[PDB]
């Protein structure tokens, strides 16, 4: 009822990666029980990126995540007070990316504000060269843990030559709303697709499209 | 042809986790194309085990993957030569197990052959102190690598008490057939799901049964 069939956003985000320091402000919207979403990003400082901005892509919305076979909405259910995430991704080349984010409700708009802080990307990897083009589509193993929920996944990360570079998400996502009020879910897996769908002016500003499906693993069971 | 609808395998496997050296053999059978397979396994030399099974369960057989949507099939295609591959498993409390495997095939059977040496598993965590309880069902993110197939997972080990200790794979496969006679494969996944049928005498008997699936990503595509 907070989270209607379609709903908007608005994001900001700070960081350094590399020692460079940026700001990027979006806007969007998806229909969340669909698992749909589309943003629309501008680099607002620190622009042209010296990286690609594949790095930082996954880091602009669990809300609009398809919810199928009944399993439990961990995000839908915790509004209006909304939930907070804080994750480590590590490039097998070096790179190490943690951000944290907190989501929001503020007048039927969902709002985002990230932080990131990357270090030790290789000067000639294909990162700081920008040689990437997008991520392949991914798999999160999601289970409860100590009141929130952990997320584990491995991403492929395609380069210019068809090679991928390789990185390992660490997730914890925390509901604001007292425990109490939400029914966990098992273990389940969401399926991501992340799309850039244009980019203009050497990515500075940036329109992705994402569509997410929660599900259990459908193999047959002996026990 | 070399891979028929049902196959028996045969296995054998030494190694040492925490200096503690052992020697296991199996028996088992399956279906190579429905991706299903039982073994049978004994622990033959330094049993009981001073450690959770479960942490030698996933080193006990990629020939029994049903591969649909005609992806190219990585394992079935290496035959009569075969396939390695080597493995490192890192666990989130510091745990880290690396394997090696040679699969062969003799006479219609399967044979192969495993070496672990696992190193730093927490005296008191639930690994040395036999608290485990199988492991929940996964996903590898396969791709082609440097003339094999690269696998990246990540698994979640269910505890007494119902938490769980994650751990990562990576793993390297490589056939020993002739690259001029092999198709690889595109970015896929492939899920499993491995139980424990049965154990005696403290883990010195277990019956395990795996499914396995390898898709590409359902989920539709805007670009």
């Amino acid at each position: 009822e907070l989270i209607t069939e379609n709903m908007h956003m608005k994001l900001y985000m700070e960081g350094t990666v590399n020692n460079h320091h940026f700001k990027c402000t979006s806007e969007g919207e998806g229909k969340p029980y669909e698992g749909t979403q589309t943003q629309r990003i501008k680099v607002v400082e620190g622009g042209p990126l010296p990286f690609a901005f594949d790095i930082l892509a996954t880091s602009f919305s669990h809300t609009f995540i398809n919810h199928t076979q009944g399993i439990p909405d961990f995000w839908k259910q915790s509004f209006p007070e909304g939930f907070t995430w804080e994750r480590v991704t590590t490039y097998e080349d070096g790179g190490v990316l943690t951000a944290t984010q907190d989501t929001s409700l503020q007048d039927g708009c969902l709002i985002y504000n990230v932080k990131i802080r990357g270090v030790n990307f290789p000067s000639n990897g294909p990162v700081m060269q920008k040689k990437t083009l997008g991520w392949e589509a991914h798999t999160e193993m999601l289970y409860p843990a100590d009141g929130g929920l952990e997320g584990r996944a491995d991403l492929a990360l395609k380069l210019v030559g068809g090679g991928h570079l390789i990185c390992n998400f660490k997730t914890t996502y925390r509901s604001k709303k007292p425990a109490k009020n939400l029914k966990m879910p098992g273990v389940y897996y969401v399926d991501y697709r992340l799309e850039r769908i244009k980019e203009a002016d050497k990515e500075t500003y940036v329109e992705q499209h994402e569509v997410a499906v929660a599900r259990y693993c459908d193999l047959p069971s002996k026990l």
